[PDB]
């Protein structure tokens, strides 16, 4: 049956925690998923980036028992040009962006003495800026990697990764009806 | 013989205007160049941002004649993932560090009131925490793609293309003695 | 379903030892093992390295019963060239680094004589500097080699497997879980 | 016709070097190399070690129009795995050889006082307990691989190289007929 | 279950006679064997050299019954290339062996009127410096192929059989523990 | 055009010596090697035992240019299983042979003081008894694992490469007649 | 559990009519057959030459019960070439023979006036040129083609059956103690 | 271009004899050959026999240079059975009626006695009784082996091997036109 | 057990309707039938025609009951092509000859004026030379398919059915045994 | 490029006889194919066929050059049973035309004296009743078999051959337009 290829953003995000059953969601999300053998992946870089924000008890037995953590063998994958000059070309306009938001945010340090209200809004406008809407990170590379070679059902919330998926050619799903999908392919 | 893709960085950068026959510096090349049937190649991309940037009168023609103007064909290659995960790798600590400076030089802003050269030196600390060590427009992407399917030569003063371009496989050349090897090449 | 692929290091280390219900680790091991038909694999010279360090009493035929005992078929098998690459620029430093170390012992034996204790320490030192990090002897080839043709489970306490098994493609497994998991796949 | 992979152990080991017409050997080299169209290459590697090593003035320009300078393209070759498997069962043997060296450098320091001449000793006997006989640094495993693609003649006077050129199936050339062979190829 | 690959060394060779239930042996065997649905092989040269030279009285009708008695199908199947290089790279050796034995004996029977006992101890040496080590006869080499196909258990009490065995690719058992094996793997 | 693999026995034989041109052979074979673009090959081993046995002074240069010195890349090559089987069917016979030859020469030895006649007539028929008729040494195997996957022309005077090629499926051709046909192909 | 092929040579040659309880024969054979689920086949063409040559009255029935009747699905096998190359290779000296035993008789014809003892013994001795010791008729190579799809066990008393179905990887059984065997399959 | 497959019956025939240019027969054909890159090819073992039979002084060269002497690869070909029953089937035929003949044959050599023309007589029918219209010999299915693996031209002027031929689905040529044919395959 | 596929000629034909317990045969039929588990099958084309040509009143719910109507699946279903070539290599043959009796029975038709006999002669010859011996209608195509994808024993009294169902593969059973089959699986 | 499966009627039927360059058909239809490597075929049974019906002096050479002469290796190729299915059931129908003809003819001849007019009449219409609309004869089939498995254009003028090519999925080309089809191929 089909194989899902899992991110860190379909159980800890805190929405996607809550359609979860509500520590209660790892082990429910996991006896719902040792059903109906459908095949989850999700990379090692993914896997140790969430322990490391995120750690339960003892249930890691049985993730590590369906949910299978390889890394996307990078020497017999090839992506497309068009792909890479798309990703620069954005990135270009991103950081010019970036740069034009710190030079007015550095003058409005030097209007008025409120500089830690203004780092902060500084942490929320540049973060805007570069890190939303592409693949920042080098986990979501390697979750495209790990889905492109085995046609696999990318899962993820990141808005930034599902148009980068897509324009690659992998077959994406709901991240918001991850649940009753994996309930109905389970049940019926 | 060899075929030599080119670049903006060949004939617009000072040093090499310079080391090229000292307006003259262009009809020099072309004459160097139209001798021996070293095939030369720019991308359409590189060709618009430079003639967007610097500008001859009426010579323009030559230029034309000899330097073939290409786009990589896009839809037939394809790049190994092992560079795009590299790219996005280093990307993320450039980023870091922008947002360092960034963060450094407003507080440095909320301390003294010289705006000017303060906005100065970010334009100067910013631009090498980013800009500086990696393809960073699309014009380098373009070059590389070229010269990656043609097999040939590629001629650049930017030091964050040659090591993009020794990683993927490109051949490359001392930017600094291409004169005199067209030279060498055009007469024995 | 699930085919683990052995080692040496997963019932004769101290604490995989212990962790293994406490000459009984092996037998109840054996028996957890038979359940649920988990192959394993665990390649000859692995199993002639560790019979020559480890021996139990009679014991070896159950052993023998479930976990297979194989050569890789080296003949069909092909390793990425990077692979290679990466494994002899680090050995190269490797290299380096217990020369020195060898140079400063030899002066601190000139400086002092404690032969019998610098001695020791140079074991530490050396062992330290060389054997640990990467794949030091044929046996942990071996595993790599049988656990990439059958896309196995790799299951190791060597930190040195480890790593170069992740940079091969290799699906790998929490070494210090085994016991539970292998208990959870056999009940559930 | 034949094409030859350079290295670094052709025009600078003094052997060689007399051998060729005694930086007049480089430009002797150059003029037969010009001759009869023996494409020649050498890794990129490879040329930053010996242009660090040994520098000759303005005669590189020659050199990057005949000698052509690649990457392997690492990412499209594979290795055999009997090849990384005899590489680390003589590595081992070639380490533990290193460390009994060094504890009986380490007893003849504590016996008398002589320590300089004892650490001369000692980088003579390391460095051919393990530097001697296989491949050392990263520029062999290049020439190897660039040589093993393009089904290329190696030049090499290293005999840890010639070896294990041989076990890949890559062909060879005599090293000290290198000159004579070029000479007999340009004329007839 | 596991499929084993049966051979004329053992049940005629005197310890394996004797570790299985001290004529009796065959039918203990047998009887063992009917049980748990281990499937057994055995080539039909192997048959007919056994038979040949041992012989069991109105037995033989369950022999026929649970032991399978094939051939390779060698048109199917292929051996390594490097396997057969190392057989006669060895074999050469095993040849200049015998040849000076048998010269040295030669000039011991002119030396003294002792010519039976002399006779008797070539026959002890040659056969030892040629036959024994390697693959000597047939009926070996088609209990390789036979248990090559089938990913069988091989199972003989050969010293030459077991080294070429694990060249290849086989998985092997212990010979001497192979009654309890069989014991073990009936009963639980 | 088609493509010669070489071998030993095609100029130290003295019969081949004679008919190429009767030193003077060597070069007047590589004269006539180097026209009309008949590729030819040579495996390593079989070059480094013609030349410990047979040396040309400073004739070798030109010999490195025209044939062609690999190794088989017995990595990717597969023999086919009946061959195997039938040399060792072969060699079983051959070695029962010389086992009797010796035995009656250790008789004659016993019977009459002449011991040095004895042995040299000892080493006259178990040379013929084992070497004569079948691949003896490693270097004939090479020649027909270099001559499989080339699919070429194999050459030799060796008697017992001739039946074992024509078992495989290699193209033979007539080793008296090589001069000739070389001469043939050139001219015409 | 094993599937038998059958043939005629198994009830209707006089030897194994008298092992077979000694019309009595067909009807013990059938009672013993219907036990165990011994599931066994035989072909078509067989079955019309058998019943044409013997006949028994209304028994047919279970035997139609019993033994399946297919023919080989002679579309989807394949035989190999070296079979036929073997087949073909002894059948020409078979038919040499044969005319040299018709000539002898012609002439000693022609020497006396016995022409009906001549006659008789040209029968016996063209027979045994020819017809035994391979695969005369058509029924034979029927018997193989369907024994060899469903890897069944052949059994038959023809001398030249045996050998070739050894050649081609089908399993035999002993024809003299198949009723055992069927035996002692059906009781325990 | 197509690729003929040779035979011993393409010119040592009369008619073909004849038809090609009337010893002066072999180097028309030869030079005919040569032109226009026809590959042919022609087994070993009709070498053998052609040669054996018939001989022409120091022409042999060219004819090395040009019909390629293979042997089929019988290892890695397969004959679809059907082939094999219908020879046989019609194979038993052909020794009924060989018997037949040698009997009448019989009977008449006891009528009178003319025992020399008689036994010419019984060579010409016993001939054209079984070796006339099929397969006779090895070389004939050498033949069919290597022409059918080839996709080649079958030529024969043996009206046994036609048939056959068409049967297994090679394409066939005529064999009287096979030197117009190749005429006008070399001109136009 | 074994699965018989009925025809529409096995209980309408006179004879089979005779040896069936003399509408009674329907009914006994039955009841044999519903013993044993002897599961049957029979297409709808076929129950439709015998329906249309026979019919019994009320009696249909127990055949409904026992007698599985199904349909071939033809769309998963493949008859070799050597099958279709000789259908149709014979069909062309019966078409001549039908056409030649036309011809004769019109000029005998011309002859005399006897024409009703004539046309009654004319309907028994020209059925006789197309519809006997091979496959007329759709029904039989059925009948085939149907027990060619289950493996079930055809069981017909048309001629021309068996001969066809014997070249393709079908285990076929004696047609006039068939109520004594039945009734011996029932009873032992 | 495409490959074309050739028919008896496409160089014998009068309109394509005359569409064809008006003896001179074969010849221009020759010279036309050879060019542009659009490579022909043509069965063995359709060539002996029209040879036999029409026969054209000496031109055959380069028709057996051009056009290539195959049997369809009907044992690896499959018909779908639909089509098989839907050939029957048509003919069925045709056989009762074709009865209901004979019969109204029969009496048309007990009518009147007119014998020869309505044999004349009579094989007008029996023919166009039966062998006009489907595969009448086997050349036909095997057309369809050899353009099966080569994904070859049939080309015919048979209206019986069409419509059964377009069941099983072989693509079609117009056969009036062939010729201008090949010319245009050839020019452009």
């Amino acid at each position: 049956m089909d194989v899902f290829v899992l991110d860190t953003s379909v159980f800890t995000n805190p929405e996607i925690y809550r359609t979860f059953e509500e520590r209660g969601a790892m082990e429910t999300f996991i006896h719902l998923a040792l059903n109906s053998r459908a095949e989850f992946y999700m990379p090692t870089s993914v896997y140790t980036e969430m322990r490391k924000i995120m750690d339960v008890g003892e249930l890691w037995a049985e993730f590590e028992m369906v949910v299978k953590i390889r890394s996307p063998r990078r020497f017999q994958l090839t992506v497309p040009a068009d792909f890479l000059y798309e990703f620069i070309e954005e990135l270009r306009y991103r950081i010019n962006k970036g740069l034009r938001i710190a030079e007015e945010h550095t003058r409005e340090a030097s209007g008025c003495e409120d500089v830690g209200k203004l780092i902060a809004r500084l942490r929320e406008k540049y973060r805007e800026a570069l890190r939303q809407g592409i693949l920042d990170s080098k986990e979501d590379v390697d979750v495209l990697l790990l889905a492109y070679e085995l046609d696999g059902v990318l899962v993820s919330a990141d808005e930034g990764l599902r148009t980068w998926a897509d324009k690659i050619g992998i077959k994406l799903i709901d991240p918001k009806n991850f649940k009753n999908i994996l309930e109905s392919l389970v049940r019926h």
